[PDB]
């Protein structure tokens, strides 16, 4: 269609290889491009680990609340809010929000630690539905994001449909639904991605993710004004494994994709 030939042609003058899938929930209709391609998920895999946490305190009522001690071996290569508690406490809520909204991955690490391992956050994807989504290892080598490579790995698709189910589904309980939205509305490094190239009326919450290769995702799901809410994805990766990161690609992705 149209939207495709722009997108193909975004990804032509940027020399890397793009995937973007767009759910429109009014329709369920579905824009794709590269969908079903594997891209290093970086640090957007901490959407599933927080989420599967979410699940957790569904059965464990007051799971959020327990107390994680912040050890100085924990520390790993970026460590913004965590480098804070050190030799202190943190609680799984505050290692969540820490993770979703300052991509903070001596926190993902403790969400993965309290799932048993990235063999726990595959787990909690195949609960849902995701039969693509993949965690193999933790921070920071998961952000190795060779070519080719398999590992903490997923679709366009894939992660469109699971991000809905996550946020505007029930594929968790409603306070946690809730608490996922609200984590996601409160994202602070999504300013130059998708929020970037979106309309300011529109309402977004999202999860940013980088790596090796110049690797640059988001994940976003989107309010309108009088609309019915759209979920889209937007992933890039670069030949170089010295490349630089291209956030600008993934705004203007999402100002094709949003008619323009
Ligand atoms: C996620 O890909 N990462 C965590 C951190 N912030 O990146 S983000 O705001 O685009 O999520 C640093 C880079 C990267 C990483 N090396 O883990």
């Amino acid at each position: 269609s149209a939207v495709q030939q722009k997108l193909a042609a975004l990804e032509k003058s940027s020399g890397g290889r793009l995937g973007v899938a767009l759910i429109d929930t009014a329709d369920n209709t579905q824009v794709l491009y590269r969908g079903d391609e594997r891209f290093p998920m970086c640090s957007t895999s901490k959407v599933m680990a927080a989420a599967a946490v979410l699940k957790q305190s569904e059965t464990q009522k007051q799971l959020l609340n327990q107390p994680v001690e912040i050890k100085p071996a924990d520390l790993v290569n970026y460590n913004p809010i965590a480098e804070k508690h050190v030799n202190g406490t943190m609680t799984l809520a505050e290692l969540s929000a820490a993770a979703l909204q300052y991509s903070d991955n001596t926190a993902m690490n403790k969400l993965i630690a309290q799932l048993g391992g990235p063999g726990g956050v595959t787990a909690f994807a195949r609960a849902i539905g995701d039969e693509t989504f993949r965690l193999d290892r933790t921070e920071p080598t998961l952000n190795t994001a060779i070519p080719g490579d398999p590992r903490d790995t997923t679709t366009p698709r894939a992660m469109a449909q699971t991000l809905r189910q996550l946020t505007l589904g029930h594929a968790l309980g409603e306070t946690q639904r809730a608490q996922l939205v609200t984590w996601l509305k409160g994202n602070t490094t999504g300013a130059a991605s998708i929020r970037a190239g979106l309309p300011t009326s529109w309402t977004v919450g999202d999860k940013t993710g980088s790596g090796d290769y110049g690797t640059t995702n988001d994940i976003a799901v989107i309010w309108p004004q009088g609309r019915a809410p759209l979920v889209l994805v937007t992933y890039f990766t670069q030949p170089q494994q010295n490349a630089e990161s291209r956030r600008d690609v993934l705004a203007s992705a999402a100002r094709i994709i949003a008619e323009g």
